[PDB]
C-alpha cells in the first residue's frame, strides 16, 4: 500500500494504508496522500 507520506495515489487505485483521504492539485492529476 501507500504507507509513505504524501505517496502519490490513485482515486480507486492504490489508496492509503489505513484508510486516508487522498489530495489533489484542483486539477485531478497528481494526488498525494495526506496524512
Amino acid at each position: 500500500c501507500i504507507a509513505e507520506d504524501y505517496g502519490k495515489c490513485t482515486w480507486g487505485g492504490t489508496k492509503c494504508c489505513r484508510g486516508r483521504p487522498c489530495r489533489c492539485s484542483m486539477i485531478g492529476t497528481n494526488c498525494e496522500c495526506t496524512p
